[PDB]
């Protein structure tokens, strides 16, 4: 009975039964309220295209992979057992009328399907093989059972004006000279709504102060997700923070005693906001507070102005609103509910504490025929659910929005939106329980949910409650299936763990430790490594047996392992083997949002016709500062291929290193057409989220001339690398201009007046992305660098002078500061 509650434990990776770190039952109401939304997506899925979880797109094939097509034909090779034959198809033409042209078509060497009603232009493996030029092997097989999937069943606050106030009663910590201050603030969104103070006593190990600080704000003007934000200052140098809901999960005002066990600081940062407070009773400190049935209810223009208006509604999220550009927002509140894009900067008109206005809000979110009918705009709907918004209905009509997302989208910003948890005031949300049932419904989707959630509750302490009791409510409906897989990828990515760790240790990068780690390796293939697991970073290869052989450690500072698999699949058609890497030293959660945002910026591209080959490899965290990493084949760092050839730089290797990889003169020009492409597509993307400045060993090139940075968890400057041994295989020397170098340009700057379609876009990622996995980089100054990058205001003609240039800095510096670095 309760076993089953451990299996979902060590699954889980933390006890969501525990009582020991919380100081209501919010946790526990969630967990029960999960249930109806999980019961509900489990019972309305069609259980047969579930178990086979078809994954495909809407949208149209793109004219690059359009001109790679001989004329409504594409080949897709059948398998019976040895012998398989081969068909032209129409790529109009639905899995149904290929096979006339019950058994199902799954991919060769793959947990893939190709069936329901679209188009095979719509499945995404089709795109996969027709981008590569590749062919589709299929084998006809027999549906997987949906059996295998089945689920084990189971006072008004508005009538008191008197102020809210809070009695601070001391602060304690068991070690620590200065003096100290508790400040106290009412918070709601980032907006500070209400703020007051202790004096400031001396800073010994306990501090009492029996005060009460009224505040000037009533209760009645309390708004739900109010936080009471606790502060300890010690000229001044925040020191401790803590949160309280003020208002409950039940829209009960919180009363009586707390004892809240504070997170210390090492600045917008999505920990700063959390109701989690500090596990670790014994070295943290506390404060002590006291607060004393209510319940809370729920419910033209001159010409001049409105230029004014349209002015602030089109301007990017980031500008900030003066009082002048809020009391105009908020006074033609109705003017402004007509334009979709206003709707941020027009609850950020909002004055949060003032019961009758959010009242007015309110009304006015009943009116909004407009947004309903608007056409779904991801970038708008992501603003919402950042940190400037704490209202329930405000974030409702943004999760409103997402519902209309195809699932092929899902996965596109499904790391994002689990992010976006991180600003939920409540544990329960429409945010939540929308990744909740397109988890259930998907396996694609909920694969990836279950890593997501399970990266983040296994190294925050600020937030693996929350993720921990929706991660719990995935798994109560996932299916007995993939409860057993997910079972079976944690426990060899826990061996594998361990391996790794303890071969670090070990050198202070000798080989005589090779036989040690294969040894390790070789005496871990029997127990407990089973003979099948899914890659967790790409869900439809298994992988079986290690190849003992091929596996290495990194000469290297972290020891990286360097493994390779053979896939457990025997219908693979191929010898390549599955190959990952598994690092500790570096925290994998930005890279992963690196990546993840580079997905996003090719499938941007993709909608205006662009392709610009990036490599954007499988990365997923798993602990603290580790990780696991899809190996690209037959590739190799910019450095090492200087340090073959010279040990100190030099211009013409690289192109010769191509050459020498290239067998025939046919394809080496295929590998420099592919070079410009990659070049550009990097100096774009890394140019916009400001990682271009890079140490040439940390990036890579592909046998085939494919370029990639790396290892993103990481005087005068270069804006990216575009070194003269970049520009030497494009063929320009010092001051040219090759044929080659020209449509680098012009890719390139086609590709940046691409990225600025978007602008809305990518500031609210890249913002987000600063707040909720990077920690140290989290102020107004470090966010508006995107505003810069991708330079708001100016128009498209002045924006490709200013890529051009950014070309030519480069130009200008050439190996400087690559060398510079040695020292
Ligand atoms: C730096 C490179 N990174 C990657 N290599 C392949 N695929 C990737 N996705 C990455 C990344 N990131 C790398 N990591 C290694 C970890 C262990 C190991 F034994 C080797 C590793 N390499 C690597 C790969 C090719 C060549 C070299 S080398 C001979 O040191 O220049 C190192």
């Amino acid at each position: 009975s309760q076993a089953f509650q451990r299996q979902l434990t060590a699954l889980i990776g933390y006890d969501v039964t525990d009582v020991s770190n919380v100081h209501d039952d919010e946790l526990e109401f969630t967990r029960r309220g999960l249930v109806t939304p999980r019961m509900a997506e489990v019972a309305s899925r069609d259980p047969k295209l579930y178990a086979m979880h078809p994954w495909v797109t809407s949208k149209p094939l793109p004219e690059y992979l359009w001109k790679k097509i001989a004329n409504n034909c594409i080949f897709i090779v059948i398998h019976r057992s040895t012998t398989s034959q081969t068909i032209k198809v129409s790529p109009d033409d639905t899995p149904g009328a290929i096979l006339q042209s019950d058994f199902v078509l799954r991919v060769c060497g793959r947990d893939e399907y190709l069936v329901g009603e679209t188009p095979i232009k719509n499945f995404q493996w089709v795109r996969h093989c027709l981008k590569n030029g590749e062919e589709i092997h299929v084998v006809l097989d027999t549906p997987p059972d949906p059996a295998l999937d089945e689920v084990r069943k189971e006072v008004s606050l508005w009538d008191c004006d008197r102020k809210f106030r809070v009695k601070i009663r001391g602060i304690d910590i068991p070690v620590l000279d200065l003096t100290v201050f508790v400040e106290a603030n009412i918070q709601h969104g980032q907006q500070v709504l209400c703020q007051r103070r202790t004096s400031p006593k001396p800073f010994t190990e306990e501090v009492l102060w029996n005060v009460w600080l009224e505040f000037s704000i009533k209760i009645k003007d309390l708004p739900k997700g109010a936080l009471l934000n606790l502060q300890i200052y010690c000229k001044v140098q925040l020191l401790y923070y803590v949160n309280l809901l003020l208002i409950d999960h039940r829209f009960l005002l919180r009363r009586g005693e707390y004892v809240l066990h504070m997170w210390q600081i090492s600045s917008f940062n999505a920990d700063k906001l959390t109701s989690a407070t500090n596990p670790d009773k014994e070295n943290s400190m506390s404060i002590s507070i006291l607060l004393d049935p209510i319940a809370l209810p729920k419910h033209e223009m001159p010409n001049q102005l409105r230029k004014q208006l349209e002015a602030i509604i089109a301007t990017d999220p980031l500008n900030p609103l003066t009082a002048e550009d809020k009391e105009l927002l908020w006074h033609f509140r109705y003017e402004s509910l007509k334009h979709p894009k206003a709707y941020p900067k027009l609850f950020s008109s909002v004055k949060w504490g003032q019961q009758e206005i959010v009242a007015k809000t309110y009304q006015l979110l009943a009116r909004r025929e407009v947004w309903d009918q608007s056409a779904l705009d991801v970038g708008l709907t992501m603003q919402l659910l950042d940190c400037n918004f704490s209202d329930e209905n405000v974030r409702a009509i943004a999760v409103q929005k997402l519902e209309s997302l195809e699932d092929d989208d899902v996965l596109h910003y499904l790391l994002q939106l689990v992010q976006a948890v991180k600003f939920e005031p409540y544990h329960d949300s429409a945010l939540a329980r929308f990744l909740l049932k397109r988890g259930l419904r998907n396996k694609r989707i909920g694969h990836f949910l279950f890593w997501f959630l399970r990266s983040e509750i296994a190294q925050s302490r600020h937030y693996q409650q929350r993720f921990a009791v929706i991660l719990e409510a995935y798994l109560r409906g996932c299916g007995t299936a993939m409860l057993h897989d997910f079972t079976q990828q944690v426990q060899v990515i826990e061996m594998l763990q361990k391996v790794t760790l303890d071969i670090k240790s070990l050198s202070a990068v000798s080989s005589q430790v090779i036989s040690q780690l294969k040894q390790k390796l070789e005496n871990l293939q029997n127990s407990q490594l089973p003979e099948s697991f899914r890659v967790p970073y790409d869900p439809g290869l298994k992988a079986g047996a290690l190849a003992i052989e091929k596996c290495k450690v990194m000469a290297s500072k972290k020891k990286p392992l360097w493994l390779e698999f053979k896939c457990a699949d025997p219908t693979a058609l191929s010898n390549e083997t599955i190959g990952i890497i598994f690092k500790h030293g570096d925290d994998l959660r930005q890279d992963m949002l690196i990546l993840q945002i580079l997905r996003i910026m090719e499938s941007i591209w993709e909608t205006e016709s662009l392709d610009l080959c990036l490599l954007p490899y499988g990365c997923i965290s798993t602990g603290d500062k580790i990780g696991m990493i899809e190996i690209v084949k037959d590739a190799t760092t910019i450095a090492k291929i200087q340090q073959s050839t010279v040990g100190a730089f030099k211009d013409e290797v690289l192109n010769h290193w191509l050459k020498e990889k290239s067998p025939t003169e046919e394809k080496f020009q295929a590998a420099v057409e592919r070079f410009v492409y990659s070049c550009a597509g990097y100096c774009v993307a890394t140019f916009v989220l400001g990682i271009g400045d890079r140490h040439n060993d940390n990036i890579m090139i592909t046998e085939t001339g494919n370029l990639f940075h790396i290892d993103f968890g990481h005087k005068e400057r270069v804006p990216f690398v575009l070194t003269p041994d970049f520009l030497f295989v494009m063929g320009t020397s010092g001051k040219k201009t090759s044929p080659h170098f020209q449509k680098f340009q012009d890719i390139c700057v086609k590709a940046y007046l691409a990225l600025r379609h978007h602008t809305n876009l990518l500031i609210i990622l890249f913002s987000m992305m600063l707040m909720t996995g990077m920690p140290q980089l989290t102020s107004k100054e470090d966010i508006e660098y995107i505003r810069d990058a991708l330079t708001v205001g100016k128009n498209e003609e002045d924006a490709k002078k200013y890529f051009l240039d950014q070309i030519e800095v480069c130009r200008d510096k050439g190996w400087t500061v690559q060398f510079n670095w040695f020292l």
